[PDB]
């Protein structure tokens, strides 16, 4: 197998019409997280975990319409409430590693509800042709979590 | 207090005059790497292990004369044997988190030696001012490297 490595940084901004605490607590609360960020669409969840915690972890792993696995699991470094949450990540699919990431979200009060910075430093590896999946994947993520803080 | 963050990537391109299953088993093996990356001298060195493996997890604690802990914390997540290592760590100083990073190291065999690439994704917390201290402390490290591969002969 070649190996090889591609890095980036990508760099989403977003205003949220919801109080700073309310949009964290959608991050710290599993019921909440697993809620919009876990289950994409009519499809449940149907494995994800949380430890939301320094020293924590995160998994959610989901079999796609084909059958691949696709495996998320993070782990935490950096919790600071209402504020700011950093965690690396890798993702699989199936047993194949395509990407690690070391992703930061800055949260702060602002007039009419809460500014997030969500920062993804990422390698994707041995010829893994992102093109783009990453940054869309995670666009929709966040457009999932906006619907969340509404119908709460 | 103030909360704040900064991002950077910084890469090094180092080449050794080592072959590349040699240079690579200078990061594998906890007794090889405590060798060259956990020492200082003057600093009192305090703790360091090496658990090198996916979901693996590094440590080396040490402490300057003023008494201030510098402590790494790193944990692994793809190791593709003479290839690649890419890990997650995080730096503190005293009990204050002052980064957190996302590090690549690429090893690539070359004619008479090893090039390695060593890109860090590296994020900056709350004021922490790096003005060159991670290129540089980085680099450090990379020199005691190599002079480890120049004593084994």
């Amino acid at each position: 197998t070649i190996r090889s490595a591609e890095h980036a940084t990508l760099v989403i901004e977003r205003h949220l019409k919801a109080p700073i605490a309310r949009v964290f607590r959608a991050w710290s609360a599993p019921e909440a997280k697993r809620q919009w960020f876990a289950c994409h669409g009519e499809w449940q969840a149907l494995d994800y975990g949380l430890d939301f915690r320094p020293g924590g972890t995160e998994r959610n792993y989901v079999a796609d319409t084909d059958g691949l696995l696709h495996a998320y699991d993070a782990h935490y470094i950096d919790i600071v409430p209402n504020a700011r949450i950093i965690y690396a990540y890798e993702m699989k699919l199936g047993e194949t590693r395509i990407s690690a990431s070391l992703t930061t979200v800055a949260f702060e009060a602002e007039p009419g509800g809460t500014k997030m910075v969500f920062t993804e430093q990422v390698v994707f590896l041995d010829g893994y042709a992102d093109n783009g999946a990453r940054l869309q994947g995670t666009e929709i993520g966040l457009d999932n979590l906006e619907l969340f803080l509404e119908r709460e």
